[PDB]
């Protein structure tokens, strides 16, 4: 095959990157146009800019393979957060050009180190808002396309239970209107390994009321076969005079091969049978630390190997009287004594207490942001909405309407809110100006690197890109050519509210973003224009 | 694949909506031109609006992927309503040019809101016709070519039956004459789920003088095959001496594993064979409220669970002792004691005070329109007319004749009756202007939204469209070179009979439309229109 | 696919309708051109207006769209008449043209209703033959291309046959010489329900020595099931002394819901099997309404069944009311035919027969030549007619079975001759049928400011006179008729003794002198149907080919 090289390579990546940026770019604001996209024999039509991004597609492999790494990473791998998608893909744009302005290795250090700082101040800036707080109907509103009616319950659903985060799950519903189904109980991430083992033996929802769970580590698969036989008649045998069934055998994966072998020594002892029920379950979870938790929850015994079933004695073993509810898809706890609430409290203070001494920066980490996500599992509650409508389409869109407002609200409360309509960016690069030139120890080196070569003030004018895009043919922007922010506007900011039509603050109007999405959008951006700018060759072969 | 951006897009838009325009509106007027479709080795020729609209295919992608937007919605979703397909694509047409007209964001906003007050008055102008009303012989003489005995007939019958509305089928007579076979029975959704259940085995028409009816709501499947011979046999055995057979198990879906098991409980009590005759029906309904009608019409009570067949007493089981006739295709009750229409009325009642106190949006929605629906299933009466004449063909062709009156008054009493030619949207559109700009109180902004802008003026052309089409090279045009409205011509409309040739008003001459598809035309016109209208993009990849 | 819009689809049209004309005229006349048509790898050379029609093909497919409404409507459902299709094309290139010169709706409304004027005429004009009149033989030997031979045998086979209308079937013969074979034996519109009931289960032809048969008026389907278990089991358990099997239930119409129950109720019953034959056998009749009712009683009549308006009405009956035959019977999945019947049954037809002519001695002369009365006598000569086989003869394979097809053409010729009417030929009737029409509406004062402003003043009568012309132009020009001046004109004196030209003698003379006739029926239909295939084609304005 071909090898590009040189100019041709740096002109086939200036042109990619271009036609994505106009095709997401066109879709943000009040003249808003709309994208027509063909799947197989139908008509999709939609304004979301993560799903323009997806389906962009190009004829030449050159250009193909260039499309794959402006998109793609913000795409394929964000899985996790959908929003955020239009706004790195056009910082990626901006921050491009301003490394092919300033070439050479030594401004490329220059700007990659007052980007990193620029950073640093957005993660400072974020308001960290409480559940009580009255903005997160102003987050809910925005996310919902101006629903009424649904940022009022949702909001309500947060501040209500007062103490205690909700998980909210969706299903598609047959009346015209909502119905809520609000329960007390926490959800585990455990499953059934093989339909077998449910009540009916075909994969159905057992319920119980006591057990004895035992967490494994390892993935099971045949060389393990002779270590549960072992372990299973050794609890059977010695202590069956402290047990609880069923015995539930939590892991990380049960291979067939041993299921297989769990299904008959369910049928060695068949006294142990109550209505059906078999007495042994294994259970897979799809992270060593998230089974550190299964255990917890149900007093259950770490174990690193499956030989250890054998050496174990009745300090090991407690086998619970509360009340479960198995499942395919994920299990739900509900019966939780006073003495075991007291065990999860304490485990659930002792990760909080390892958030507390962490930095700054590593709170904005997959580390933290896990670790939360852990407690959270240990003290929450389940709430499952059915969604309706008039029709069928009507009800499946408002479900993916009612999912972006659950996942803005609970990003909002986890990481926090900044100032909307391309403001808290502004803020940040005229913040951090300001701060390293008025620092008079440093303010020698300062001027140097970035004042006097024209990389601070050229910053500044990409900030703006966000704001013009939003508030470009209005009334902003009617007294002359363009607007120009000053030092007045920094202190209180100016945009206007498409729906209503008036000119004020963002903290007065009630226009805010999502904190994690506005800083991964920066921290992307910079890498995925560091590596367009610097690429010279094209491999097709 | 490739991208189109830009002037392209609005250019292949502006095409493909042209070429569909000139097509499905040649078909409309008195020199209504004629349409040759090609199928297969036949040919189809036709002047059907939504037969031309549906068949219409392009060889470019780009054009195709178009197509399915401004046919489709009207064509392919819309299959409980044929008529008003020739107008949604018209409208579309006429507010695409409007919104082209006048661009930008602000005026869409109020473009929008205009035409949503537009449809507000033709909501309001609707005549909800009623039973007894002398009208509908108009529409009858207009729909069966003007027959001077069948559209006598068929309002008598719709006049007589003042209180239900009657189900009317049609069969090949024998005679000259007609012959009429009146019913006072009611057509329900219920069906064998098996064809072993029915008389002779094999999927005959059963009839019976006494049943006792329970109605299921889950789907049934393996799953329940445990539950119902718990519940079957606890009837069977317990409460024998009040129950008249057969017993009829009325559910969503009976799947072949839970059918099987129920022909075993049949064979299992053979004391209870009547000349072949199955004690135990399962019967399938194909909306969770319709099985709640079929629960009241038999005396049946509501289940929840196939377990709760087990829990059951002398209060809550009732055996009817009327008659009824099971079929493969629907079940047709017909011995109702005066007992029982008590509480059918009673219960027909309570979904019309439902009906009462919902807003005048909401009258013409989903949601109204089913649970009248399920009015006239609980209030519904059969007739039987075989329809005779000189020959084969004169039958069949009367046959059709017929049919086309059934429909035609059917719709006339659902929807409502509004003033044929393109007039309604005349009035509706004049009457708008005229009222927001009398009232003295919102003027000041009524002129300056639509009246200044030119917006009020334009939109006044458009309403015209249809009564151009209509009525052009014909004596109305014919003083000058195009006719034009007035003030006195709302009070008092001008039209033109083509089969007669006279010249007068909608309300003397007899010219009609349903109300629901001239006000469904609009509200999709418009949707339809500003997503054409908006469009820069696409992608056909 | 492709979008025809506009002017373009009016430029096909135009283009294919003007190529199968030339095609399809140019087969007429004394210098009848010959199409070559190719099949296979074999060679067919025919001037057959018919076979040329149903052959002509076209490449693109909005071509061949077009191609199969102007055709088609006249080739592939006119099964029953193969004459009358070169005339239906002839006249919808005709009319097609004469849409287009009056365009507007108003116009067009007013040509519609003249047409239909002339149709009325030609209805009227309608020579209605007798058995005995000689001008049979003038028909016969039109059909059969100058056949001396064929046309007097085929004339003699109904003329000695004065009483009865005689049914001619054709077989492929051994000898150089024709053999005929006579049989009194009736032709019955009854056929199988469903292939099953047949000799072999699978649609054969059953032969039977003895039956008992019941005739039903109703259309029988789902709702009849329970009647018919009643119903045959009654017989079968009460009334089989007196029982020759098969049991015959003559019907309307059987649906596949009834017939399902009937085959069950043939295996109830397996004692009654004889050889295979199945006991039981449904029989339906294309008929409909209530001019349709009578002919089941005439099937009732020949067959001595009872006449039965329900399906109930099974149960309730006696020996008084079943009668079981001990004749012949061959029934058939096209059709039924009777051939022993005893001189006590001849006796019943023919009494039955004479109460059908003594309703038709009973009614004016303007009713006799309406629909009540032809039906009438349709209803007679279904009564009493004969079957005849003539197993046709020749030198070679080929000369055989084109004098086999030549002579199918001769008794489709006479027996519609004889049923429908007679017209001059020559295309002369149509002349006849226009002229008369525009004279009756123009003396006639009443109408006659209408009828002037409409048809007169336009001149839509002026050039509807001139399409009349053209058949008779087609067939005599390049002959003695059109010698004098360039053109042959029509005038007032030659309605009264019309003109044409005997090509096989050649002799000028009218019509009713020299022996040129045309079957009415095919002249009526090639008008209605070129009537309704030209509005559509000059309408039409859109062609969808996806």
């Amino acid at each position: 095959t071909l090898l590009v090289h040189g100019k041709d390579a740096q002109g086939i990546i200036k042109q990619v990157l271009s036609e994505v940026y106009d095709a997401v770019t066109s879709t943000m604001g009040p003249n808003g146009q709309l994208v027509m996209i063909k799947n197989g024999v139908s008509t999709k039509t939609t304004k979301d800019g993560v799903t323009v991004a997806r389906s962009i597609r190009f004829a030449d492999e050159a250009h193909e393979l260039v499309n794959r790494v402006i998109t793609e990473p913000a795409t394929k791998t964000d899985e996790e957060c959908g929003d955020g998608t239009t706004t790195t893909i056009m910082l990626t744009h901006a921050l491009y050009h301003l490394f092919k302005d300033f070439p050479g290795f030594q401004h490329h250090r220059n700007i990659e180190d007052l980007v990193e700082r620029v950073i640093q101040r957005l993660e400072s800036m974020a308001i960290r808002v409480e559940v009580d707080d009255p903005r997160l109907y102003q987050v809910a509103l925005t996310s919902s396309n101006q629903d009424e009616k649904l940022a009022r319950l949702v909001s309500e659903l947060y501040a209500n239970n007062k103490g205690s985060y909700p998980d909210i799950e969706l299903k598609e519903g047959v009346n015209f209107e909502d119905q809520i189904e609000q329960t007390t109980g926490r959800t585990i991430r455990m499953f059934y390994a093989n339909p077998w083992f449910a009540k009916g033996h075909q994969g159905g929802v057992t319920e119980l009321t006591g057990f004895t769970a035992f967490v494994i580590d390892r993935r099971i698969d045949k060389e393990d076969t002779q270590k549960l036989i072992d372990g299973v008649n050794h609890l059977v045998k010695t202590h069956k005079q402290h047990l609880a069934l069923p015995i539930l055998l939590i892991a990380r994966s049960f291979e067939e091969a041993a299921n297989s072998t769990l299904m008959q020594l369910n049928a060695a002892h068949p006294t142990l049978v109550e209505d059906g029920r078999p007495w042994l379950i294994p259970l897979s979870t799809p992270g060593t630390s998230e089974l550190q938790d299964i255990a917890v929850m149900l007093n259950a015994p770490m174990l690193s190997d499956v030989a250890d079933l054998t050496k174990l004695d009745t300090h090991s073993i407690n086998g619970q009287h509360g009340q479960l509810e198995l499942g395919g898809n994920r299990s739900i706890l509900k019966s939780t004594t006073p003495k075991d609430e007291d065990r999860i409290e304490q485990h659930a203070r002792g990760i909080e207490e390892l958030l507390e001494g962490f930095s700054l920066s590593d709170k904005f980490s997959v580390r933290a942001r896990y670790n939360e996500r852990r407690i959270r599992t240990l003290r929450g509650k389940l709430i499952t909405i059915s969604v309706g409508g008039e029709t069928y389409s009507e009800v499946k869109e408002r479900v993916d309407r009612y999912e972006d407002v659950v996942k803005a609200i609970r990003s909002a409360l986890e990481n926090g809110i900044l100032p909307g309509g391309g403001v808290s960016l502004v803020k940040a690069v005229f913040g951090t100006i300001k701060e390293g030139l008025e620092d008079k120890d440093q303010s020698a080196e300062f001027a140097k690197r970035y004042i006097n070569s024209g990389i601070a003030n050229e910053l500044m004018r990409l900030s703006t890109i966000q704001h013009k895009l939003l508030f470009k043919d209005t009334a902003l922007y009617k007294e002359n050519g363009s607007f120009h922010f000053n030092d007045d506007w920094l202190n209180t900011p100016t945009v206007m509210n498409l729906a209503t039509g008036e000119i004020g603050t963002p903290e007065g109007l009630g226009i805010y973003d999502t904190a994690y999405a506005s800083i991964t959008a920066l921290k992307g951006g910079l890498q995925t224009a560091k590596i367009l700018a610097t690429t010279k060759t094209l491999i097709l072969g």
